[PDB]
């Protein structure tokens, strides 16, 4: 009853923390889709602290954490100063591409298009800051897609930062395709417990 | 319906964050009472990130945040390197005494005893590290209680760190009286929504 009641409290705290993680993961995907940057930053901070207080995760919770990590790297894609991997040479977009190709999800046409847009922008960001040598290094770690492969290497060699290819397959196009995926994810979210109860309370005051 | 549905989502996220704050505040008080230091540290980190994502707080939530801040300063009472106030001269125990005397709560006999134990230990910690001049400064900011007042100044002057007075009114005695208060608080917690639902789930698997 002493060590038993303490165990029961710990079990409930673990169920409650699991609900908090699920809610925060959904709120982060929502903030990303709506372009609410500060909300995404604050909710990411909350979700990370919550993950540190949990000792067990379901496969569904782990999968959801991976997608949220992908979104964080995409948001920091233009922050080449950001290091998400032990290898400090890995650019944020390279890290997102690694998660994108590791998540257990359908490799539908949208999946491949997002993948191909991340590869192009991984090189574009380096060129848009004049890190042309870094651009070649990223190209080697990604292109080591034949028609696009030769086109990108010729743009790195010519040093044309303001090339038309990058404008057609822009950072905004990449962001929009990624936002279309998040919407579908939220659509099939299956409704988290915390959101359902809170929404009931809100409606119960209308 | 566009700006209306977005508002409804924000309202639900605010109700959900309020439930998360209440749960985390209770889990922090529990970790303090049980002496689970690492759990208190991790839950404090989670509660701070949650507070940063909320824009409205009830008087009951604000009062609960004050008590949790008091516990954090008590836990860092021996960490004289910790600065909780803009004035870097204020020791952690001095900051806790300031909150303790500011919370809206009954000034019962337990309240005064906790207050008097915090005052004595505020001086003891400084003496136990040889910061005798700092001890006098803390004494001036607190004792500026006649029978205890003269006794403490004579101990600072004599520089007796290992004095019997501090052993009788020890840091552990202060910790135990503070733990008795937290228990009563949790006893009248009124049961938070998240804890109630989670405990139901746990029992529903016994």
């Amino acid at each position: 009853e002493e060590e038993e009641d303490a165990g029961l409290v710990a079990e409930a705290e673990a169920v409650a923390a699991g609900w908090m993680l699920d809610f925060l993961c959904l709120s982060l995907c929502r903030a990303f889709r709506d372009g609410r940057s500060e909300d995404f930053r604050r909710t990411r901070n909350s979700a990370e602290a919550i993950i540190h207080g949990l000792s067990s995760l379901t496969a569904c919770q782990l999968r959801t954490i991976y997608i949220c990590q992908f979104l964080t790297r995409i948001a920091a894609g233009k922050t080449l100063d950001a290091q998400f991997e032990n290898d400090e040479r890995i650019t944020p977009l390279e890290s997102a591409l690694m998660i994108w190709g590791s998540i257990e999800k359908e490799h539908d046409k949208l999946h491949e298009e997002i993948q191909n847009l991340i590869k192009i922008q991984a090189i574009a960001v380096c060129m848009e800051n004049g890190n042309f040598k870094e651009a070649e290094e990223v190209f080697e770690r990604i292109f080591g897609h034949m028609p696009f492969k030769s086109k990108l290497l010729m743009i790195i060699s010519q040093k044309d930062t303001f090339h038309s290819f990058f404008q057609h397959f822009s950072y905004n196009h990449m962001m929009e395709k990624i936002k279309s995926y998040v919407n579908y994810v939220l659509s099939e979210k299956s409704s988290t417990f915390l959101m359902k109860a809170a929404a009931k309370v809100v409606e119960s005051k209308r």
